[PDB]
């Protein structure tokens, strides 16, 4: 059971300088998307291409994954993503990232059917 | 269980929003401190003073509560804190935030031994 403190301090605490920060992007949508559950995922890609944008590059073109599976593809532009890689100072369960906004292509399998992104593999 | 083509559009995209805007803290921060789960919760004030300065207003001016209870205390100092508002065009899942920030007394109700903050009543 969750006490009242600490539901006063999670729905209401956020102490900080500048918590509104482009640079606590990643550590807040990591933590949004539920990839720091257990353990900080060390690599994350967020893309911000439309999703249309995104699953058109399972049309695109075809290239190698990293572990050797030939089902991914790479977009044929780059888009703008936001790279987010552990500092090196975070420790579970206080996760903690540096923000990248980059502009790259992307990389990512493809499966299903239609045939649609279901792993980000890489960005080049 | 969760599809591969919806894992990887919560892991991997992030095309409807400001990204690493300021204008983007309070929906990342709602989803992120879980008050975007069910229902959106309609309206919310994080605190950016220290966790330290926070309890310690339990112990400066009573004041009575929104809700009739004895236990609420006002803040002898502003303090710097952000409101997020659910906007107009927000429907559940998909939970949209308006932020804004501002530098007001705090209320909020103090509870247990010691006694801390339990419930963020209002800024004036």
């Amino acid at each position: 059971k969750e006490s009242a403190a600490a539901k006063f301090e999670r729905q209401h605490m956020d102490s900080s300088t500048s918590a509104a920060s482009s640079s606590n992007y990643c550590n807040l949508m990591m933590c949004c998307r539920k990839m720091t559950q257990g353990k900080c995922k060390p690599v994350n890609t967020f893309v911000h291409e439309s999703l249309a944008d995104v699953k058109a590059v399972c049309s695109q073109k075809k290239v190698t994954c990293k572990d050797g599976q030939t089902n991914c593809y790479q977009s044929k532009s780059t888009m703008r993503i936001t790279d987010c890689r552990e500092t090196g100072s975070s420790k579970y369960p206080n996760c903690a990232y540096k923000t990248t906004q980059v502009e790259k292509h992307i990389i990512v399998a493809c499966g299903g059917k239609p045939s649609v992104p279901v792993h980000f593999d890489a960005s080049v």
